[PDB]
Formats: structure tokens, C-alpha cells, sequence
């Protein structure tokens, strides 16, 4: 059936290929931007409807379930973690540069 | 980890709880509503804004990793069905009245 590398990609920053982690906004359209690519963005990057901040309740709850891989994941870090975990492990991660 | 029921129970409409499948809405603040509830209705029923049309693609996303109880469970129907299929099924079920 479904794994769970499928449902971590639905989070996918359309920009980066990071993670979109709670909280997640949306456009009218139903796309995504992250946090850290939402500033540099004056308009959504999918369809260039603004970006507003409608609120993605159900994929944040969705995001409890899903293990998310660490961003040094392509320097060679297999850890995956709870978006609750993921941002002070990538802190210390051994594959940081 | 993460349970299928888990992510079903997602999807519930908070006003009949059966389950919201695609294409599925949400109010500017996240909350789901059924395709039946929605017409009988003038407003949000979580938080009574409009109900508007805004698209959850990435919830749509999600329901294709998800099996959805029948209707009919609470009769005894202990089938789980991807969403393409539900409907179908509930109209043959053992189950139904
Ligand atoms: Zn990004
Ligand atoms: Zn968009
Ligand atoms: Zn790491
Ligand atoms: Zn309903
Ligand atoms: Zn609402
Ligand atoms: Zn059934």
C-alpha cells in the first residue's frame, strides 16, 4: 500500500525540495511554499496567485504521521524524524557542512 | 507509528462523519466539510466563516494512500476502499439498508 517516503513527499517545497512543516499555508489553489521560501516570494511559485495564509489544518495533522527526512539527507544523513525533532537534529547532524 | 485509521479519521465531515473525499474544500481556516453536508449549509459549520471553494490538492494527495471504512460499518461492513472506489461499492454493499 502507501509508504511513508510517499506521504512525506506531498510536503515537498515546490522551490527547495525542503519540507513544508507546520504550520502550512496555502494559495486559494491548494499549493505550497515553506517557510523559509515564503519571503523571497511576492506571489505563489505554481500558478503566481498570491500567496496568501490560508491555513492547511488537515495536512499539519497529516504531518504527525510522517517521518521527514533530514534536509542533509543528500550528504548521507538516513535520519528521519517527527517535524517536532527535525530542525534541532539537523542543528547538531553529523552531515552538516 | 502512523495507523491507516489514522489518516482516515482525517477526512471525517464534522458534521455527518462520514468521510470528506475528493475534490475536497476547506474554509479559509482549514475546516472540512462532506459534499452532501455542503449544500445544506450557509457557512462553515466549525468556525462560521464562508464556506467557500479554496482547493486542498495535497489532502486529495493523501486520500490516495488512504483505505476509507463503508459507509456501512456501523451495520457490520467490514470492507476498507480506496476512494475511487467507494461509492460503488456502498451501492452493492451486503450491509446496506
Ligand atoms: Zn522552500
Ligand atoms: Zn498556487
Ligand atoms: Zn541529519
Ligand atoms: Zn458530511
Ligand atoms: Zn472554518
Ligand atoms: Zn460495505
Amino acid at each position: 500500500t502507501a509508504s511513508n517516503n510517499d506521504l512525506a513527499s506531498l510536503f515537498e517545497c515546490p522551490v527547495c525540495f525542503d519540507y513544508v512543516l507546520p504550520p502550512i499555508l496555502q494559495c486559494q489553489s491548494g499549493h505550497l511554499v515553506c517557510s523559509n521560501c515564503r519571503p523571497k516570494l511576492t506571489c505563489c511559485p505554481t500558478c503566481r496567485g498570491p500567496l496568501g495564509s490560508i491555513r492547511n489544518l488537515a495536512m499539519e495533522k497529516v504531518a504527525n504521521s510522517v517521518l521527514f527526512p533530514c534536509k542533509y539527507a543528500s550528504s548521507g544523513c538516513e535520519i528521519t524524524l517527527p517535524h517536532t525533532e527535525k530542525a534541532d537534529h539537523e542543528e547538531l547532524c553529523e552531515f552538516r557542512p
